[PDB]
């Protein structure tokens, strides 16, 4: 028959709320998922969700006949500054479908391969940096990770150089980001400086088109010339300045957090840091990366994978309801009510994955066909998905590969996993030494 829901304590008029008192939300409801299973509701004072987290329902929320893409408070505060870009539009927005067909070529192979020696740029002066690190020394992993990926997306989309590597301190761009983050996210556990973050974010928007306006084949580029083939209109003006914001974001927290992950994981797990650089020395015999070789690092992509199996990077995202309608046979749902895909906890679902779901094991990602459906998914679903999957991987893939290649890697401080929440995940404090094996660059 229908279920009653699974629902934590509530407590007066305060609902579930003082059960989420934290800076690390994801992590406490991942919590509350081990205790009540599949689905609980969740409410806070004026608001309702459900948390799903077994492949058997997020299957079922993953209809996109049934259920669409919802914004989140979260991603209602970033909206504010990100505003009818791709990642913050509603499905149902003239704005999404359009720059989806104005922007989707500019993401496969083939773009990718136009996109490729931009990303070997950044990365030689990633290399660069730790050759160049005196004995006493260490790398700050994320902090690192971000002045690439950073650049990367500044490099590749836009034409523009961040030049975050002449910086021992974030980019600008970055500090009032986390912030902001931050708030939207300390905005959330409330019962009752955004002027100064967005307003600085913008600046760095309005320095890129200036710069492009005192040929590219770029994002920025189809962003200005690109045309959607269904109604013809053109991206018009405030939504080109949504796009770039919603690219430097989108495009490098995540990547960011994932390489810093996935090191964290193989410095922890030394017989998978040996197999990973037997790969990248076999497959790395020349002085700089082609696109061909990055595609050949098999076991680096698992790797990466199983990073993201652990710790998705953006660990949640919201759906809801097109219409009345009964969820797993059991949960009656009205038109309008919320669903939140919790990631981390779908990518521990026992009758997926077996009975070891915290050991970080790459060869499970040997065969990809034999995952089921929807039991995998750090770059969300279906026309919502992850329009720049394909770009963080090839990135990332590099990236990890060459350090590989380049460097022994030292645990020196033995780190404790230490997660941060601005909405995306990483690996506070993550701190490594890297010995160089002095094989020389292009
Ligand atoms: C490992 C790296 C990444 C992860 C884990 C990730 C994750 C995600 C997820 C889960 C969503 C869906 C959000 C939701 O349903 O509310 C999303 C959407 C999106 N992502 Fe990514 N992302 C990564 C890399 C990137 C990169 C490099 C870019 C840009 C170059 C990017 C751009 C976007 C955009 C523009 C959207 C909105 C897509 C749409 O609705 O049309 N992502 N990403």
């Amino acid at each position: 028959t229908i279920k009653e829901m699974p629902q934590p304590k509530t407590f007066g008029e305060l609902k579930n709320l003082p059960l989420l008192n934290t800076d690390k939300p994801v992590q406490a409801l991942m919590k509350i998922a081990d205790e009540l299973g599949e689905i609980f509701k969740f409410e806070a004072p004026g608001r309702v969700t459900r948390y799903l987290s077994s492949q058997r329902l997020i299957k079922e929320a993953c209809d996109e006949s049934r259920f669409d893409k919802n914004l989140s408070q979260a991603l209602k505060f970033v909206r504010d500054f990100a505003g009818d870009g791709l990642f913050t539009s509603w499905t149902h927005e003239k704005n999404w479908k359009k720059a989806h067909n104005i922007l989707l070529p500019s993401f496969s192979q083939q773009a990718m391969k136009g996109y490729h020696a931009m990303m070997v740029d950044i990365a030689v002066q990633l290399v660069q940096k730790w050759e160049r690190l005196n004995a006493d020394e260490h790398i700050e992993v994320p902090e690192d990770m971000t002045r690439l990926t950073l650049d990367t997306i500044g490099l590749c989309g836009f034409n523009y150089r961040f030049n975050s590597f002449y910086r021992d301190q974030p980019h600008p761009f970055i500090t009032s980001m986390v912030r902001a983050l931050d708030e939207a996210m300390n905005k959330l556990q409330r019962a009752n400086q955004f002027q100064e973050d967005i307003k600085v974010m913008n600046d760095l928007v309005d320095k890129i088109i200036a710069d492009r306006k005192a040929q590219s084949d770029d994002l920025l580029t189809h962003m200005l010339n690109g045309k959607d083939p269904e109604t013809g209109e053109p991206l018009d003006d405030e939504n080109i300045r949504y796009q770039i914001i919603t690219f430097l974001i989108c495009g490098h927290e995540t990547t960011s957090g994932l390489l810093s992950f996935a090191l964290y994981f193989l410095v922890k797990n030394p017989h998978v840091l040996q197999k990973a650089a037997e790969e990248a020395a076999r497959v790395l015999v020349d002085p700089v990366p082609s696109y061909k070789q990055v595609k050949q690092l098999k076991y680096v992509g698992m790797v990466l994978n199983e990073a993201l199996r652990l710790w998705p990077t953006a660990p949640a995202f919201s759906l809801y309801a097109k219409e009345d309608t009964v969820l797993g046979g059991e949960y009656p749902l009205e038109k309008g009510d919320e669903l939140m895909v919790l990631i981390p906890q779908l990518h521990r679902d026992k009758t997926i994955w077996g009975d070891d779901v915290e050991e970080f094991r790459p060869e499970r990602f040997e065969n990809p066909s034999a995952i089921p459906q929807h039991a995998f998914k750090p770059f969300g679903n279906g026309q919502r998905a992850c329009i720049g999957q394909q770009f963080a991987l090839h990135e990332a893939t590099l990236v990890l590969g060459m350090m590989l290649k380049h460097f022994d890697f030292e645990d020196h401080t033995n780190y404790e996993l230490d997660i941060k929440e601005t909405l995306t995940l990483k690996p506070e404090g993550f701190v490594v030494k890297a010995k160089s094996k002095k094989i020389p660059l292009g």
